[PDB]
This record gives structure tokens, C-alpha cells and sequence, in this order.
DNA sequence: TGAGACGGGGACT
DNA sequence: TAGTCCCGTCT
């Protein structure tokens, strides 16, 4: 078992827990375009739709860059029959410096599959939601089935584990798979029953803008009177869930000793040389050269100016640049080839360094344009599905130019 | 199982 | 400044 000091052993403090938390939603809430969509939808399967992409979209990423990703995609696609019908490669364009762009590719999948295998229907409970739309997890699951379809299903994001694991004084490593099902554990007991939607998105609020991370806004807590890390600063623990004899307590810490912070290690350094070869095209012009990157791995199907991956010692070598280029362009020469400096560009986990070289020739290749490889005009490369290192890539092009 | 792969930026000091 | 933390799913 586990001590009440780390559970709501008091159904009272359950029920304060939900009106406090409802009743300050209800006069804090922000306004989004998902919430007005959800609440005005009747339609069970065009409401789900409306959120599911959203949830997609804010996961890992905050919902200040969301609002304008999302108003976009359902301008383009405002029904799942509409995003069935689309290609990978106009969702990729639409996800363009979103990132995590397998979010985008498994969006599509499910709706195609909701459309041409569910006769556009969508399901109905977390549990079919997790299991047949790929790309939604139990996170996405529980938060679809909820606000959507009034489950009363808890979910647990980053802002529910930071709130949680001070509210019941968690100061485990949280990563661990016992804490995290004492944390979905304590979100279905709390969710409320009437309201679990909007219990959900008031917990994930909370998390956004009162339980930040840093500097707290216990002053304007709703649920202060709950929290057993607010109290301490102001009943103690009998273990599993506290801090452990390693973890460190600190006084000038206060409530942001819980959750416990992993110390994550810095990423790995790699090396790459790309180039923008130009040619004036017609009207129009310049035309630049984009490649497309394999379908797996990093960045998967994505556009890209023609690169190659060095060793660090090699980082500021031509002839493997000189050897990709020569692929798409033929022959090719080399004197021209001019250094404009580097862009560096940071992964969750990779430091990547962009050795960015550019080559104008004077006329079109003499090869024909092999397939895998396109020439557009600067407003179609703005528009195109790459990465946004690339676009970094692109404007220090356009910098270097005369 | 779980620990790394998988993008980009907003908001603190 | 230039860092530092942090906003899920899959294999
Ligand atoms: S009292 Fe402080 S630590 Fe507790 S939930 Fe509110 S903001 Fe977070
Ligand atoms: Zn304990």
C-alpha cells in the first residue's frame, strides 16, 4: 500500500479538490479555438476530430505554438474525410517547423483509417481510441474521450505530474513506472465525474500558469490548501514516493523540490556540410535545389538541401559535398563552390553543425534533373515540407546574396 | 520493460 | 548573454 499523506483518503478532499479547481477554471480559463469548436460541435465525430488534433499537435509542444498550427490545419481539413483524403506530403507542408513530424504522418493514417475502415466513425472510449488511431497514446486517448465524449477518464501530462507529485508531496523519480501508476492512479480518483473534460484541461491549466515550473503562483492557487508541499512551507509522511536518501532537500527550493528534476545529458555533437545550389531558372528565379531525406529515421521524408554527414575532424571538408552534389546536378565546377558559415541546430538529442555552402551556376544543369530532386522558387521552398534547420539553412542563403 | 529516438521554441535566470 | 527546463508516442 501507500500512506494517506500521498493519496485523497478523505472523499472530502476529493470533492474541494474538484470545485476548487473547476471554479477558478471557470473564471480563469484561456480561450482557445479547440475549446470553441468542442463545446458548439454536435457531431460526436467532427467534435472528436477537432480535439484529437489538438491534442496531437500540443503534445511536447507549448499551446502558444499550437494556436496557429492548428487554425490552419482545420482551415485546410476541417472534416476527417478531408484529411483522409490528403498526402503525406501536404501534411508534412502544413507541420513544417511544428516538429515531431510523425505526429502529422500518424494524424493522417488514423483519419484515413477512421474514414475508409470506421465509416468515419470515431471511438468512443479511451481505451478503442488508444488501441486503433495510431499515434494516440494514453495520454490522447484519455484526453479525446474526455473533453469529447464526457469519459470520466483522468489524464496525466507534464503539467498533471508536476501538479500531483507537489499537491501529495511526490519527490520519487518520476520516470519510474510505480510513480507513474501512483500518478494515473491519483488523476481517475480526482477527474470528475460530472465534468471530466474540463477537470482535465483545468489540471493541465494549472500546470501552465499557476504550478509552473519555476516561481509558483501559490498567492492565486485554488488548490493550495490541498497541496502537501505548499503546507510544509507553512501532517508528515510515514518509503517509495518520497525523496530518497540520495535525493537532496533544499530550503530555498520551497515547493519546487517536487517533481525531482532529471539531469539530462547534453546531446551528441554531429557534423554535417549542406549547399544551396542555385540556377536563375526563368521567371520567377532563382530556382533552388531540394532533396528529399529517406522515409525513416530523423526528420523522415522531408525536403532538404542536398547534404552529407562528416566526422568531426572532417567538418570543413568539400569532396563528399562535391560527390552529393555532382549526384543531382553533374558535373559541376568546383572553385565556385562559396562558404557562407554555419548554422547550428539543436535537437532533443543531437547538437547538429551545418557547414552551409552555396553554388549559382550560370544556366540549368547539363544533366537531366534526376528524380528525388526538385528546383523551386523561393516562395515554394518557404512552403515546402522541411525542416526548420533548413529554413535557417535557406535565410542565411538569402543573407549571402547580392 | 524501458530508455533512447523524435523538433522546435517559449519562458525563466 | 547563453544557458536551462520543459511543453507524448513508439520501439
Ligand atoms: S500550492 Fe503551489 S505547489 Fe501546490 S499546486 Fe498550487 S502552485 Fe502548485
Ligand atoms: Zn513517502
Amino acid at each position: 500500500s501507500v500512506s494517506p499523506y500521498h493519496l485523497f483518503s478523505d472523499v472530502a478532499d476529493v470533492t474541494a479538490f474538484r470545485s476548487n479547481l473547476l471554479s477558478w477554471y471557470d473564471q480563469e480559463k484561456r480561450d482557445l479555438p479547440w475549446r470553441n469548436l468542442a463545446k458548439e460541435e454536435a457531431n460526436s465525430d467532427r467534435r472528436a476530430y477537432a480535439v484529437w488534433v489538438s491534442e496531437v499537435m500540443l503534445q511536447q509542444t507549448q499551446v502558444a505554438t499550437v494556436i496557429d498550427y492548428y487554425t490552419r490545419w482545420m482551415q485546410k481539413w476541417p472534416k476527417l474525410q478531408d484529411l483522409a483524403s490528403a498526402s503525406l506530403e501536404e501534411v508534412n507542408q502544413l507541420w513544417s517547423g511544428l516538429g515531431y513530424y510523425s505526429r502529422g504522418r500518424r494524424l493522417q493514417e488514423g483519419a484515413r483509417k477512421v474514414v475508409e475502415e470506421l465509416g468515419g466513425h470515431m471511438p468512443r472510449t479511451a481505451e478503442t481510441l488508444q488501441q486503433l488511431l495510431p499515434g494516440v497514446g494514453r495520454y490522447t486517448a484519455g484526453a479525446i474521450a474526455s473533453i469529447a465524449f464526457d469519459q470520466v477518464t483522468g489524464v496525466v501530462d507534464g503539467n498533471v505530474l508536476r501538479v500531483l507529485c507537489r499537491v501529495r508531496a511526490i519527490g520519487a523519480d518520476p520516470t519510474s513506472t510505480l510513480v507513474s501508476h501512483h500518478l494515473w492512479n491519483l488523476a481517475q480518483q480526482l477527474v470528475d465525474p460530472a465534468r471530466p473534460g474540463d477537470f482535465n484541461q483545468a489540471a493541465m491549466e494549472l500546470g501552465a500558469t499557476v504550478c509552473t515550473p519555476q516561481r509558483p503562483l501559490c498567492s492565486h492557487c485554488p488548490v493550495q490548501s490541498l497541496c502537501r508541499a505548499y503546507q510544509r512551507v507553512q501532517e508528515e509522511c510515514a518509503c517509495q514516493l518520497c525523496l530518497t536518501s540520495s535525493s537532496p532537500w533544499d530550503p530555498s527550493m520551497g515547493v519546487a523540490n517536487f517533481p525531482r528534476k532529471a539531469s539530462r545529458r547534453p546531446p551528441r555533437e554531429e557534423y554535417s556540410a549542406t549547399c544551396v545550389v542555385e540556377q536563375p531558372g526563368a521567371i520567377g528565379g532563382p530556382l533552388v535545389l531540394l532533396v528529399q531525406r529517406p522515409d525513416s529515421g530523423l526528420l523522415a521524408g522531408l525536403w532538404e538541401f542536398p547534404s552529407v554527414t562528416l566526422e568531426p575532424s572532417e567538418q570543413h571538408q568539400h569532396k563528399a559535398l562535391l560527390q552529393e552534389l555532382q549526384r543531382w546536378c553533374g558535373p559541376l565546377p568546383a572553385i565556385r563552390l562559396q562558404h557562407l558559415g554555419e548554422v547550428i541546430h539543436i535537437f532533443s538529442h543531437i547538437k547538429l553543425t551545418y557547414q552551409v555552402y552555396s553554388l549559382a551556376l550560370d544556366q540549368a544543369p547539363a544533366s537531366t534533373a534526376p528524380p528525388g530532386a526538385r528546383w523551386l522558387t523561393w516562395e515554394e521552398f518557404c512552403n515546402a515540407a522541411v525542416s526548420t534547420a533548413m529554413k535557417k539553412v535557406f535565410r542565411m542563403y538569402e543573407d549571402h546574396r547580392q
